């Protein structure tokens, strides 16, 4: 069920010895007291903080500020279990004595394929500055780079307005992103919306992947969408959003 090693984060733990993935309680440097983590750990002493994981449509992801801050959804020692590990956490981990993290995004599709992009030196702001988004480059990777924004050609300026870095947390009942409107809202999900998104995995699960302007009444893409890796009206089957610190690539 949960493993004796604890450390930091768990590449730490993988640095003294475990060798199974499964739940681990880790303790970074400003966190008051430690919490329970889902550890990927591989073959070659890679260890993987996972905060965020889809995969069959289980938990609702239309939650408001504070079950964002806080976490909400299963973990499981088996890893087949939906959540979102909470932002506070999440700020915590990637912040701790400014050492630098990778964000690795790895999607599946409906037919088995299944890509990755990642981004080198991933940050995520205190509560104050509305849990910020920042990032360095993107690393690379087949599912492309979403967060850098994209041309959907709805308007001149599409690209201005899908990219992520430097945006700040949103959910229906906390409006911080740049559109007139609530993104958070209007989609049912909390995210990092601009306005609105170009990369959102927080969205409604469609089951079968494909779906369209008329799957909703309003005709939104609020799917699990990752823009330059499928299209907008493609919702993907499985998401995990992970971390490790930047030299384990
Ligand atoms: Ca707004």
């Amino acid at each position: 069920q949960i493993h004796d090693i604890t450390g930091k984060d768990c590449q730490d733990i993988a640095n003294k010895g475990a060798k199974q993935s499964g739940l681990y309680f880790i303790k970074p440097l400003k966190a008051n007291q430690q919490f329970l983590v889902y550890c990927e750990i591989d073959g070659s002493g890679n260890g993987w903080t996972v905060f965020q994981k889809r995969l069959d449509g289980s938990v609702d992801f239309k939650k408001n500020w504070i079950q964002y801050k806080e976490g909400f959804g299963h973990l499981s020692p088996t890893g087949t279990t939906e959540f979102w590990l909470g932002n506070e956490k999440i700020h915590l981990i990637s912040t701790q004595s400014a050492i630098p993290y990778a964000l690795r995004v790895e999607l599946e599709d409906w037919n088995g394929r299944t890509s990755t992009a990642d981004y080198a030196m991933f940050k995520v702001g205190p509560e104050a500055d509305k849990y910020r988004l920042t990032y360095a480059y993107f690393a690379g990777g087949d599912a492309g780079d979403a967060f850098d924004g994209f041309d959907f050609g709805d308007d001149p300026s599409d690209k201005f307005f899908t990219s992520h870095n430097g945006m700040q947390f949103s959910t229906w009942d906390n409006d911080n992103d740049k559109f007139e409107g609530n993104c958070a809202e209007q989609d049912g999900s909390g995210w990092w919306m601009n306005k609105c998104h170009a990369g959102h995995l927080n969205g409604v699960y469609y089951q079968g992947g494909t779906y369209s302007k008329a799957s909703t009444p309003n005709g939104y893409d609020n799917g699990i969408i990752w823009a330059t890796w499928k299209t907008r009206w493609y919702s993907m089957k499985k998401t995990t959003m992970k971390i490790i610190p930047f030299n384990r690539l």
